[PDB]
């Protein structure tokens, strides 16, 4: 499991904290361009898709511990600028899952594979997974089984799997119920899952600021409860933006980094400003993260340093006692 | 293509040179720590050769681009204690060689393979193939379908083939010109060459100052001629210390980065007399390296910053027009 | 190569014939179950697929040089009762295509590839892509992309490629032809890597007429011999999808066929559908309906191929080796 | 664990006996044909190799429900006219094995692999393991880690693995226990073995007529344990021939199907006469291989239908409910 150790090491910075950004949107980025350029979704080029992820992947870079890129955009679009010693999260799940009324189906982007992400040189696995425990037999089932598929994958090609969870409308407490015992049925073994990428139990806008009262006790507790089936599990845990306010989700980070948090995945929030209201204009996009989306990264990642515990490589090799031992046991 | 030149870039330093440590001595190792305990070299423990290449990453790591390491003895040795950020060159080359009259023939170590070096997350197959022009028709056959086998794995999982050439004595019971065939007929396209590891073709201590003498002009045309080669092809390409003392590897760097070379592979030279004059005392080895390998790794950095000219990872993205030609494209 | 060659002697017989039968349909046997059941097809019980599968494969693999499997019915219903020497061709397309205005778009089945069908010992990778010379710039772009990547997965893992065409329309029998031939004629390219044909009519089955000595015999052919003709000069042997033509309008296509090259068939729906569809789940009065139908028409594809369609060969063309070791660097 | 199925189903008969013939000989067959040519072993052509199991292959390959090839000599001599319907089972132990003082070393053939072997198309890797009980621990450590590590390649490419053992003389009813021993070790469930090639446990000369005699249930208790050994472990058994005279070999396998073994795995018995006297004519090899070595072949078979145990195909799956859950079970 040398592999697996590895790239979630190329994942964290040289402290051992997770201060990553997403910058695998499709939509979002296709509707973010849609406003900028003032036409429909449907009539924005392939071109500018291209040059928003070049733009993106070169200004959020130098302030990223490794960053989530998608294989049909930013992958030709930023390969050649993302630094070589900047971690690479590859997108495997495809943003258009089946809404089925008892809830979403998940599948992988069509012609990408594990197996590719290796090859490509990429450092982690990325699966989002709509998931929640009152969705009916056949839907639970089919997430199940499709979480477990590709973690028999990334145990194949011994590549660090990060699984995305995240709650869904069917087309506040009872939410807190639904996201932990998500994370506590993808914590089980046979899933294989390395990293977490995890929403908030509680929302951003309902956390009170951490003090003895018995509010902020009620709420830690429940941060605590997902804190504690990670560190069972033996499992790293992030957490998404989710678009929240950058003090609402400050306040996310100081909860969480107290039930053991190793750090966070920045989103949509950072660029979304500079996006929709400069582009194209690539020297303007650059002033509007300048001052806003980059302090905001600045001041997580300091936030991170600070109060998260760092994560540390857990290598339990097999005592190699002989010339050979090594080879004939990696297999 | 990606993956060989993301894995090249993380094989270089940030600006582009590469300042590689080579740490996958066999034979030497158990020879240098035969003389330090004082027992014959067949009666050293595997657990010394573990110590060892232990020490050997924990004192070199941090002053290097990338490290080559062994798969059997410096992988269970020392991989949790290589930094995230340095890149790992996994040597695939069996040490022990078949010293045939008409010249050697090299394989794979067993129980080992491209495959596995792109699974634990190894950045570069490294490959030591000896080699003379010389040598009798079956011998150079069998080289040649070795070194372009391993091209071929290595193109299969889209890792950097790092090839290393080496001119050899013929068995013996009781110059410029075999270098430049060598490196000539590996630059072929039907090898998949990425990286080179190439030996000085005129020796270190004949080397004359860099003069605008005809002996300096005539001895500057030669490694000219294996940089033009090198070149064409568009293999960069690294020099290996080779036993030379600091003066005498420092002026081989001199001549090559002004003839094409993209950095240096130190070997032995940096612990040789560190580990045979203290081990296994940890504080008088780390004491001993950073008195002389160390400030030796320093000068070779400062002189490849100076004078070589960096490389650059050149893309030749086959440009997609619509969201799925990456993932179908990249087959 | 070698790989390619071998996969595609198994799915011939020991004379060199494709006598093949496709049991990877997934909403026609879904369709078939309902009507026998007398419920909606979206209250039919996945163990009738499976029932379905597993009585289609022990029937039909006695009179088949080769069956078509799909992966989330055929193979786990059936693979316990696949003759170990009755070859073993693995569907990949999702029987879900995407409807675009502009045209058909095809994927592969989710969670199932080309390096699974290799892994679990299937002979030939199989995909359907549904094709129009006419269609939108966007739905070729997308269908010639995802025939060339499936064709990369193919010779990476050395494994026949099977490519079957199918023309349709967009949400005269010359205007037919000319989307079927030049649909041939684009996935025939070398870019493509495919192994071997699976081809429906250029003209259709009824129209046929007698294969005599007539200006209307010679017209007809010309179709059939510029199909045989673009894949003769590609090495691509073709065979032909029944597509649901009565018994005597198949024997037809294929004399018109035969005589311009094709090396086989490939026996889809019109063997089972009514045998299931009326007496399922009554195993045995499947078999007896099967018995008097269905099984006498593939008794009857095998002999005309037997006596007309001629022998497929495998040629290993390998480049000749002079040293031990020399076969196995070369194999890389 | 449905390719291993299969693969099994194709080195068998339709009805399920193991009647094949081994023309993977190296060593053996080389000295074959240095006797046929005069000259030494040193001195046999590569073309001879080719032609001799060529020769074997269009001869026998119709009488056999599989055959076992070597990669380097019969896969380029004889592949296109194997046929399709034949099992092929590949070699892939190296032929020149480590004859060390504490016992032998094994092996894989360099540049060949258990991924190549499902590559090319073949139904099942062989691998051959020099194994005594009573060797030093340096050799059974090694012997047992080398079986482990292709016994986890077969799994991960889902392809019967075939491991014959064969007992030896360390350099310069006791031989049962070394045989015995031996099948017992590698039948533990770690090894991952699916078909045994086994050799006689008691001396094919010594053995007694097949009747209802102290001297015979002496024997057959040798055969019995054997038979257990493999039955409570699940894997089938075949015997190898060992160049025993055909009336022998008949015996001991009189014996071994009694015990239950489902076939047999004959290599030189069949086709070491014809081949050592008659090279090089064709006609002449070809004449004593359909009449004479077909005969051996042929009462070989009729033996094995008449009074071996039918192998049959344990095609226990994991059970699915719904669509899409086979193909995310078969990771």
């Amino acid at each position: 499991s040398i592999g697996k150790q590895r790239g979630l090491a190329r994942l964290a910075d040289e402290d051992g904290h997770f201060t990553m950004v997403a910058l695998d949107q499709r939509p979002p980025l296709l509707q973010a361009l849609a406003k900028a350029r003032g036409i429909p979704a449907d009539q924005v080029e392939f071109a500018d898709m291209l040059a928003a992820k070049r733009l993106l992947v070169e200004a959020l870079a130098h302030d990223a511990s490794s960053m989530l890129l998608d294989p049909n955009f930013a992958m030709p679009a930023a390969i050649d600028v993302l630094p070589a010693r900047t971690g690479l999260i590859v997108t495997l799940e495809e943003h258009r899952f089946q809404d089925t009324p008892g809830g979403r189906k998940s599948r992988s982007i069509d012609n990408w594979s594990v197996e590719k992400i290796r090859r490509v040189g990429g450092d982690a696995v990325k699966v989002l997974a709509w998931y929640r425990p009152d969705a009916s037999d056949e839907v639970l089932q089919h997430q199940k089984d499709y979480v477990r598929t590709i973690g028999a994958e990334c145990r194949r090609h011994d590549i660090p799997y990060v699984l995305e969870l995240l709650v869904y409308p069917f087309p506040a407490d009872k939410r807190a119920d639904l996201v932990i015992e998500s994370v506590r049925e993808f914590a089980k073994p046979e899933y294989g899952v390395d990293l977490y990428k995890l929403e908030t139990p509680l929302p951003a806008a309902s956390l009170p600021p951490m003090d003895d009262s018995a509010e902020s006790r009620a709420a830690a507790a429940q941060f605590a409860e997902v804190g504690s089936i990670c560190a069972d599990a033996g499992i790293p845990w992030v957490l998404l933006s989710g678009g929240a306010a950058p003090e609402q989700f400050e306040r996310v980070l100081s909860y969480s980094y107290a039930a053991g948090a190793q750090g966070f995945l920045a989103g949509r929030t950072i660029w979304l400003d500079a996006v929709q209201n400069h582009f194209p204009d690539r020297e303007a996009v650059l002033t509007a993260l300048k001052g806003d989306g980059m302090k905001i990264l600045k001041d997580l990642g300091r936030l991170t340093r600070e109060k998260a515990q760092p994560w540390k490589p857990d290598f339990r090799l097999e005592q190699v006692d002989r010339e050979g031992a090594f080879s004939c046991a990696y297999a």
